[PDB]
């Protein structure tokens, strides 16, 4: 509270580390299906289903131009990613299989990262 702080983390690493971890996943052979915004004038229902639509490239973009206030709403982006993939897509299909595996890839990513 007022004049009462709590220690906290030194956080000066943290863009060039959120950096790191986002190309890794764009290098990924599985991230094809999430480097660019879906296309909502090709792909049926996906503009009236997902309400908020989130790409790596568009992730790329905030974190360069200082939209990230913090390390937890790029994680929030990153995941919501993956949660609209879910949404749309089955769990026995390519692009579904995709999603899940980068999940996991990123969590564990962040963990070994952040939870130092
Ligand atoms: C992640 C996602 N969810 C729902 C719909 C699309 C997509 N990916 C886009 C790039 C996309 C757009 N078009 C195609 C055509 C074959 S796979 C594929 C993938």
């Amino acid at each position: 509270s007022m004049s009462v702080k709590k220690p906290k983390r030194d956080d000066s690493k943290d863009l060039a580390l959120c950096s790191m971890i986002l190309t890794e996943m764009e290098t990924h052979e599985d991230a094809w299906p999430f480097l660019l915004p879906v296309n909502l004038k090709l792909v049926p229902g996906y503009k009236k289903v997902i309400k908020k639509p989130m790409d790596f490239s568009t992730i790329r973009e905030k974190l360069s131009s200082g939209q990230y206030p913090n390390l937890e709403t790029f994680a929030l982006d990153v995941r919501l990613v993956f949660d609209n993939c879910e949404t749309f897509n089955e769990d026995d299909s390519d692009i579904g299989r995709a999603g899940h595996n980068m999940r996991k890839y990123f969590e564990k990513k962040w963990t070994d990262t952040f939870k130092v």
